[PDB]
C-alpha cells in the first residue's frame, strides 16, 4: 500500500514505521511454504560437514565459512545458529531445525520471494518514500527458531551496507508469523538514526573485520515492536535495533530485503556484499 503524510513524518521522526496488515495471510503462507521446500532441499554446506580436532582445524573451517558468506550475495545460502554445534563441530539437533537464516539473493533466484519483493505494494510504498532508482542490494529469511533462536544485538544496517552519502539504504522487514514480546520481536531506539554510524564492517582486499565500535546504550531507550503476521516494518539504515532470543515454543519467521537509492549514491567498495557481473543489484521498479 501507500504512505499518508503522517506516516511519512513518523518514519523520519522515528527511523522506523510499522505497517500492520501490509501483506495478507496467504502471501505470508506462500513464503513459509517455499522456505520449507528450500530447507527440505538444503545441502549442508562443506564447512559444516565435518567435526574438528584441533586449532588448525577450527581455523580452516572458520575460513571456508567466511568464503561461503562473502560469496553469498548472489546466492541462496544457509547460515546456522552459532551454538547448535558441540565441542568438536557437530550439529546437536538436525541442520534443518538449526538454520538461523538464508541469504542473500532470495529476491533474485526464488520466484516467490522475487514476486513479493517486486510486488505492486512494495513498488508503491517505495514511490511514497520517493526512491528514484531503488535497487535491491540484499535479501534474507530469518527463522528465529523456538527456544534458541538467536538474539541480534543492537546495530545499524549501514554499518554493513555502507554508502556515500548515508540515508540511502532502507530496510524492509516482513513478519511471516506473529512477532511477540515472547518470541523475539524487534526493538528500536526511536530517533537513533540521525548521527551516522559508530562502526562499519569491512571486507579484506579473504575476510571481514570492523572499523569503529558499537557504543553502549541504555536498554531503557529501546521500544518493542510486536506485530501480527503480514505486518511490514520499515527500517532506516541508521536506526538502532536489536531482537532478543526466542525463548518460546514457536518460531518468528520473517523475510527482509534492503533497497538502495542508486541516484547520487556510492556503494562502498569495502562492504562485504558487492554486486557480481552475474547479479548486479536489480532495480525495484518494473
Amino acid at each position: 500500500a501507500c504512505l499518508s503524510p503522517s506516516q511519512l513524518q513518523k518514519f523520519q521522526q522515528d527511523g522506523f514505521l510499522v505497517l500492520e496488515g501490509f501483506l495478507s495471510a496467504e502471501e505470508c503462507v506462500a513464503m513459509q511454504q517455499r522456505i520449507g521446500e528450500i530447507v527440505a532441499e538444503m545441502d549442508v554446506p562443506l564447512h559444516c560437514r565435518t567435526e574438528f580436532s584441533t586449532q588448525e582445524e577450527e581455523q580452516l573451517r572458520a575460513q571456508g565459512s567466511t568464503d561461503y558468506f562473502l560469496s553469498s550475495g548472489d546466492k541462496i545460502r544457509f547460515f546456522f545458529e552459532k551454538g547448535v554445534f558441540d565441542e568438536k563441530g557437530n550439529f546437536l539437533v538436525p541442520p534443518e531445525k538449526s538454520i538461523n537464516k538464508i541469504g542473500h539473493a532470495l529476491h533474485a533466484h526464488d520466484p516467490v520471494f522475487k514476486s513479493i519483493t517486486h510486488s505492486f505494494k512494495v513498488q508503491t510504498l517505495a514511490r511514497s518514500l520517493g526512491l528514484q532508482m531503488p535497487v535491491v542490494v540484499q535479501s534474507m529469511y530469518i527463522f528465529k527458531q523456538p527456544h534458541f533462536g538467536g538474539e541480534v544485538s543492537p546495530h545499524q544496517d549501514a554499518s554493513f551496507l555502507y554508502t556515500e552519502p548515508l540515508g540511502r539504504v532502507l530496510g524492509v522487514w516482513i513478519a511471516v508469523e506473529d512477532a511477540t514480546l515472547e518470541n523475539g520481536c524487534l526493538w528500536f531506539i526511536p530517533g537513533s538514526h540521525t548521527s551516522g554510524v559508530s562502526r562499519r564492517m569491512v571486507r579484506a582486499p579473504p575476510g571481514t573485520s570492523f572499523l569503529g565500535s558499537e557504543p553502549a546504550r541504555d536498554n531503557s531507550l529501546f521500544v518493542p515492536t510486536p506485530v501480527q503476521r503480514g505486518a511490514l516494518v520499515l527500517i532506516h539504515g541508521e536506526v538502532v535495533h536489536k531482537s532478543k532470543q526466542n525463548l518460546s515454543d514457536r518460531s518468528r519467521q520473517a523475510y527482509t530485503f534492503h533497497l538502495m537509492e542508486a541516484s547520487g549514491t556510492t556503494w562502498s567498495p569495502e562492504n562485504w556484499l558487492q554486486p557480481t557481473a552475474e547479479l548486479p543489484f536489480p532495480q525495484l521498479y518494473t
